[PDB]
C-alpha cells in the first residue's frame, strides 16, 4: 500500500498554512489525515514548510534517536510546526486535540533510498 515516506507526510506535512490553523485546527487535521481511525492518536507534529525543506533535513544535523537509533536528523533552522496533544476530556471517537503553535527544530528519522523522512521523533 501506502509507502512509509508517503504515511510521514500525510501525518506531518501541512504546507497549505503557515501557522496554527484554528483553535480547533488539531480538531479537524487529526480526524482529516486518519489519525482518530482505530484510536486517539495521543500526540501528533504538523509541520508548515515545504516538502523539500522537511526532506532536507535528512542531510542535515546527525543526532540519537528516542529509540536509540542514530537515523535521526535535527533541522539546522527553526521550523513553523503545530503540535496536537489529546485532551484529558477527550473520548474515542470523538477525539479531543489540543492545539499549539511553536516555532521549533524539528528531529525526524530517515530511511530508504531515497533517503527521506519516514518518522517525526521530536521537536527542540
Ligand atoms: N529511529 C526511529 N525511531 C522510530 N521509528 C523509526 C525510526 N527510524 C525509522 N522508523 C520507522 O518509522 C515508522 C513510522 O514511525 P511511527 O509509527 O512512530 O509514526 P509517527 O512518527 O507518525 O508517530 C510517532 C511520532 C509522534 N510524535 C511524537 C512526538 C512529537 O513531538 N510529535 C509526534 O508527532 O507520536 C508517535 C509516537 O511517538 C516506524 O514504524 C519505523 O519503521
Amino acid at each position: 500500500k501506502e509507502t512509509a515516506a508517503a504515511k510521514f507526510e500525510r501525518q506531518h506535512m501541512d504546507s497549505s498554512t503557515s501557522a496554527a490553523s484554528s483553535s480547533n485546527y488539531c480538531n479537524q487535521m487529526m480526524k482529516s489525515r486518519n489519525l482518530t481511525k482505530d484510536r486517539c492518536k495521543p500526540v501528533n507534529t504538523f509541520v508548515h514548510e515545504s516538502l523539500a525543506d522537511v526532506q532536507a533535513v535528512c542531510s542535515q544535523k546527525n543526532v540519537a534517536c528516542k529509540n536509540g537509533q542514530t537515523n535521526c536528523y535535527q533541522s539546522y533552522s527553526t521550523m513553523s510546526i503545530t503540535d496536537c496533544r489529546e485532551t484529558g476530556s477527550s473520548k474515542y471517537p470523538n477525539c479531543a486535540y489540543k492545539t499549539t503553535q511553536a516555532n521549533k527544530h524539528i528531529i525526524v528519522a530517515c530511511e530508504g533510498n531515497p533517503y527521506v523522512p519516514v518518522h517525526f521523533d521530536a521537536s527542540v
